[PDB]
């Protein structure tokens, strides 16, 4: 019906590369999704909103250089709780880059 | 890239219901997807393979008319172990019909 | 904005009785409820789509006269788990009446 | 019976957005919600007391610009526990704003 | 204000004696509670209803002519759960008599 | 037989009420409950003796005008420890106002 | 003050022997305790009433000629649950006999 | 045979008020028990010796004129455990008066 | 001081076997141990006494000609619950044989 | 066969005292225990060694003129971590005086 | 340095399927694998023994024609306890078939 | 098939020990591992990638001259946590060496 | 110092097979172990007395053909419960074969 | 078969004494035990290399004159985490002395 076309890449060793993009529907997404990612990542599939404001959810990040998936929350002082990685941490919000918040997942592994 | 499409169906209260059809990329299936189903069902999209043999795995079944993605486990004997609802039970794999396999969920709620 | 009557009741005791009407707006029911019911019950209001088709939820139900807010789930053999009372217990769906399916709950008390 | 009209906001991303005034019955409230707000956020409405002033409960907050929904405990010092995200913290009842303590809530999500 | 008076009952080693009549307040008791009985049982007053229907709840009973407060549940196949002693049990409900349902309690120790 | 009449109140959002007399017992006491107050609060109702000398146990109390119901414990050091509310805290005895011990407790919510 | 003399005894082995008389105080006993017995067991002394009729609580008895205090609690059925022992048991009230409840117990050792 | 007497008094809202003497017999105690308390608190008997030399175990004591009875524990620098209360805590041997330690304790309430 | 000797034997693999007499003191044993066995099994010494009449204990037992020390219960209906082994079992008390009560236990090891 | 006598006393209160003489086999001792105590307390004799070392271990201790028999642990810095009573607690090896290590002990109370 | 062909196939659905020979060194295995296969299921490699006798283990199976790798466990009366599925179950070792066992895996997702 | 070979070593006691060859096939590896070492280590064989960048992930590293495996988490602030060994600890990454990252174990014991 | 020559075998895929002859000293065993079995097993060295009588314990036995190191424990009836595997099981004592108990073990890996 | 000789020793209260040699064979270890010794410690033999280098494992060790065996663990900055006796602790490595690792142990008591 609707094909919806988002600029895809892969997430391997902590380091983004871009790829083929990937077709998708519109109706993927309730809210539009306008400035998209497809990143391909441990037989997952993440559609990231480029746009997206701070706010607690799951995020697409650059931490030092190291890219990767984390759930953010945010603390009291503009701090960060960060998860998703084998030990979670704190820091604060400007010692962390945020290129956008994962929208929706797709996977084929249960 | 490769625009793909599925039949659409919506699952609600047990009933499956034909629906707009979906936009996928062929890239979101390692073994190719021929005759599919896209049911939308509670906020996820469940990717269906209706030519899938019986084995362990999520699927989605007809229980006497009732439509719903449980978790079987054959057991001795020609039975099933059906999981996903609130209290799992067991029965015949002929109390249960099979109306494929799913190959892959996508999900926009965490 | 858009107000909406529905027929009141109490549960106490096991029995139901009528009571006030209630007014509520359309827009707490994402699936139009036009037969519905509203059980104050324990700091609770209930609302019943008493059109319902039987499906696993939570159910206002009849057995053998007693009224009660259950949560139901089929089992193979035209068989129940029910579950909300004091003690689960299994039976035929021909051992209970179901008045119609709770499809939401105000509360006050948390 | 008694139609009642609340002002209606969604809660989405942590933003509050203005919407659809709200249709209720003052059977709702104990005590009278005279300034109130009705919120839609995440397949609930949530019945928010504008004028409550600060005690242990369930508020509706802002912090550093995020709005959200939270459980506030009152800590020596003018101190506060908050609780409904991932992760609790504390900090101080002045790095916070109140907006209204929630006095109901509807679900028609189990 | 609105004086109510109740027959007086003492419950000790199993064994109801009568006793002095109590005076309460009608406004106790939701519900009209017409034929009542008020039992002092270790440092708490139960308020019984002798007129209640069979429904789950907390109960006075007699058992085999030994009198006490069980919380009774209905089991399928006219059955009982009784709890309240040092080791719950079922039986049918021929096997125990009614005597009343508790309807309220009042209590001095913590 | 012995009717009481104690004062009414109810407690709500932190803020104590006066409200209707109720009529009691003295049979409900075994102390002499002389100057003493039914408090109404959350489908319960407390009776409060305010002659008591500070001694460990549930009290209604007073800290910086919110009144509620805590269970205190004197710690040496003119300090008390503070339970009840959704997280227990210390401070000093004068940081607190007592105005009265609960000495019973009426309910019919189990 | 009052002065009061009872039967004396020992309890060892699960062999009763008698011995000394016991001089207490009547203001041991709420109810009076009229025949009564003292048994000194492994420490402690308990307070039996050789004149109680069968209730749940605490016994002494004699079991297929073995003396043993014991916890019992009657079950449908002139059944009766025996706790106390290192395993507990059930058994009909006919295959024990009691010598009398405990009504009160006095040690020496915490 | 050997009767005894001790000083009576009873325990309530920490306050020890004098009362009947007790009547005893010596073999009660292994120890003689010469200057001696029978405290009724709590539908329990508490025989104290005033004459105890501090030493870990159960004590009548005075914290900042409360009167309570309370399991003491020696620590390090002069120190104390002190349990028994809702809460336990620490503080110094001076911070406490003891008054006598817990020889035996009799009971009617199992 | 006051010396006593007792027959001497060490129990390993299941076999009893004779060996040095031991010495030890009275006052090791509050009743007399007349006829008595000092039982050597894995670096601990078991006193046990041959007289003995069965009661719930710690026995010395011959099962079917194995030899080991266990714990004795007795169950209605000449039964025996027998503990002390990797797993415990019943059986009755004639498939059993008592060689005595174990009435001390001295280890070196903790 | 062998006998030896030790010298006896008794732990209470935390006090030692002198006492009858106790006559044991050497075979209770696989070090030979020469200068040693027998030490009756709780229902258990404790055989300690004055001569051992500082070691881990099970201990005759004297602390601020009390005597126990506690489990002390070495910790780095000259330290101990003493067990045995209510609440342990660490302190300098210099702040108790050992009187002897526990070899053995014997009890007749499982 | 040792060059050793396997041949290869893949576990799919429980469908087993030749597919390319793998390059293994003989330093792989301690006991030599003469006749072996090399599947690959779900990231991972299993290294089977096609001539293995039956024997507690991990083995590749096939059970009414699905084909698995399960743990086997045998059980009195030629039976198996069969792991490694969802849900573990029993079975007469003639209802399974054995192709071989599991001697070593290789894997690269942890 | 694709015959490939790998230098080898031994890791034991922390020391990193050059082996015999090993000859494995490429289909071991997704990515190519180009500079691969195979580290027998406890019954098992690492296969690491000399050349991969710093990454959450399993490594073979040198701390202070010791050689082992260790799960290594990034942490804010050039940081990293270190598992693995009996007690986890965080350190800078530049107070360890990473020899390379094991992308495939092998293991022979389950 | 005292060397001792003990027969060798190793236990592998439930097969016994001979092997080179062990040398230990007499001090490894308290009882003179005169014709036993050392066998390797698993990184292990079993040392088995093919003497022994049955007695619950570990034992090298043959079930069937497969021989394997087991914990019996004898039951009532001649029966035997059998650990050690992944799941025990009871049998008759007639329906395994025991090789030896396991008097020792030596182990390199903890 | 291949007779070794290891010099013996024996611990007790933390003191380590020479002993007769311990006969053992070379096939007790894989790695090769030149200058090693056998220590006699609470019924188990533990064989040590005194030649091995810092590593985590199991060590005899010397801490301020004791002796013992302890679980070492490397922790950055030198220190140690030290577990196996009654309370773990941390120290610096030279803060204690090494006097080889632990290669095997041998034990008859399960």
């Amino acid at each position: 019906s609707d094909a919806k076309r988002i600029e895809g890449f892969t997430l391997s060793e902590e380091i983004l590369k871009s790829d083929k993009q990937l077709s998708v529907d519109a109706q993927f997404f309730t809210k539009p999704l306008t400035d998209g990612m497809a990143i391909r990542s441990e037989g997952k599939i993440y559609f990231v909103d480029k746009q997206a404001s701070l706010s607690d959810g799951l995020w697409l990040v650059d931490i030092e250089g190291a890219i990767s998936i984390r759930e953010l929350t945010k603390l009291p002082g503009r701090k960060l709780h960060v998860a998703g990685g084998k030990v979670p941490f704190e820091c604060g919000i400007d010692d962390i880059k945020t290129l956008g918040r994962v929208v929706g997942v797709y996977s084929e592994v249960n």
